[PDB]
């Protein structure tokens, strides 16, 4: 029998995952085959365990799909290999072209690729258009429009990030970076959240719009438990009118709503739209199907940008997304470098973002028609893409997320002069390798 490559990213992807690999086999031409395996749906959980074969020394362990924000520490670990020690040499030139940049960057350490990047990712808002006439623009209107919405009995909650967890740490990123701040130095050597004066504030500003929205008066009162699946159901469930979450938010809407699963999208009484759901679940309709499901949402759904912290200044929005390493265990090097440039060709990401949900890294998609009509967040992640906010590349970047957010948490309890403070003395803790 053949080698078998494994595949390791989040269950949140699955199954898009899991159908990529299959193209994948059938285009191997049965040279080797590509098998998904599953890691835990929290960012911090998925390193973990990724963390636990490395050190383990797990043979099997060939391909891992990273967080943006572990290259660092997992280059130097030894544990994901540089692209340079591709057997084919061709593992550069493949994650170098028709890639998006930003995204790239996120995949260096030191000047050097130790991933390729195959997905990248940008939170919008998400809203109830019945319910409101337009979007808020800023989290001063977020607030705003939630009020309004709690005076009239509405769904008052707004759905965040906000436990003791990554999400968190990039929500405070992205109103850090909209503020005008910055976590670390371009260098990584230097703490910069209270540094200069313009840098303090950035950093108050932000803990303000945190810790306005987790007092507001008809937050969600498990805020402080919340993260991207609370946050996609609370919309869902008629609970939030008001979302900030990734782009896959689209696709799960209409698909559960299909299911009869969203009350005021009863998208299951449509007879057009049986059968868009397919032979094992998966939200997958004709063209007229798709354009019939999106139409109809727009009664009662919309995305738009990221609300900024002041008026006409665009929100910097946090970077997320993962890139493909190949793991130092491996016994096939060969192999599992020529996985990683199957599993993010530009067919496999155009099926990775229409179905999944999940942001291309293949620039060219984002001018692609037929792309642009079944993904419409497009056209807003390419704005945003232009002036993303990213999170310090660091060895240390784990330990200084845990400690981050067990600053932040609870999000009710912020103080934002003396949180600040705190902040930057527990991020100076973990760079000077307190741990
Ligand atoms: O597409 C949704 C993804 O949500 C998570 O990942 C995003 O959020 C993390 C913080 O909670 C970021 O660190 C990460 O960069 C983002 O991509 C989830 O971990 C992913 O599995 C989902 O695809």
């Amino acid at each position: 029998g053949e080698i078998v490559i494994s595949y390791y990213t989040p269950a949140n992807e699955a199954a898009t995952f899991t159908a990529v690999a299959q193209r994948c086999n059938a285009e191997l031409g049965g040279r080797f085959r590509i098998e998904q395996r599953s890691l835990p749906r929290e960012a911090d959980a998925q390193r973990l365990q990724l963390a636990r074969r490395l050190t383990g020394n797990d043979r099997s362990l060939d391909v891992m799909a990273l967080d943006v924000v572990w290259t660092a520490e997992f280059a130097e670990a030894g544990w994901a290999l540089p692209l340079s020690e591709d057997p084919a040499g061709l593992a550069e030139a493949d994650a170098t072209t028709n890639t998006l940049p930003g995204p790239l960057e996120t995949a260096k350490w030191n000047g050097e690729l130790y991933a390729a990047p195959i997905t990248t990712n940008t939170q919008l808002l998400w809203y109830r258009a019945d319910l409101m006439d337009e979007p808020p623009a800023t989290w001063d209107e977020m607030l705003s429009e939630a009020a309004r919405l709690h005076a009239q009995g509405g769904p008052s909650w707004i759905a965040v990030q906000g436990k003791q967890y990554e999400g968190l740490v990039v929500w405070f990123n992205t109103l850090l970076e909209s503020a005008g701040g910055q976590v670390l130095s371009d260098d990584g050597q230097r703490v910069t959240l209270t540094d200069t004066p313009e840098h303090r504030a950035a950093t108050v500003k932000a803990l303000e719009i945190i810790k306005a929205v987790a007092t507001a008066p008809g937050a969600d009162p498990s805020i402080t438990q919340t993260d991207e699946n609370t946050a996609r159901l609370a919309l869902e469930q008629g609970r939030a009118a008001l979302e900030v979450n990734w782009p896959y938010v689209l696709p799960s809407l209409l698909e559960n709503a299909i299911k009869g699963g969203v009350g005021f999208l009863p998208l299951n009484e449509n007879p057009a739209l049986r059968g868009s759901i397919n032979d094992v679940g998966t939200f997958a309709p004709t063209d007229e199907q798709f354009d019939l499901a999106l139409n109809a949402s727009k009664e009662v759904f919309g995305f738009a940008r990221y609300p900024g912290v002041r008026p006409d200044e665009p929100a910097r929005v946090t970077l997320g997304g993962l890139n493909l390493a190949v793991a130092s265990t491996t016994r096939h090097k060969a192999e599992a470098f020529e996985a990683v440039r199957c599993l993010r060709n530009e067919e496999n990401q155009r099926l990775t973002s229409i179905e999944g949900g999940l942001p291309a890294v293949r620039t060219s998609l984002y001018d692609d028609p037929q792309f642009q009509a079944k993904y419409p967040q497009y056209e807003i992640i390419r704005d945003q893409l232009i002036n993303a906010a990213v999170r310090p590349a660091t060895p240390v970047y784990q330990a200084m997320s845990t400690r981050m957010s067990a600053t932040l948490a609870p999000i009710s309890q912020i103080d934002p002069e003396r949180t600040a403070d705190e902040l930057a003395e527990q991020v100076q803790q973990a760079i000077d390798g307190k741990g």
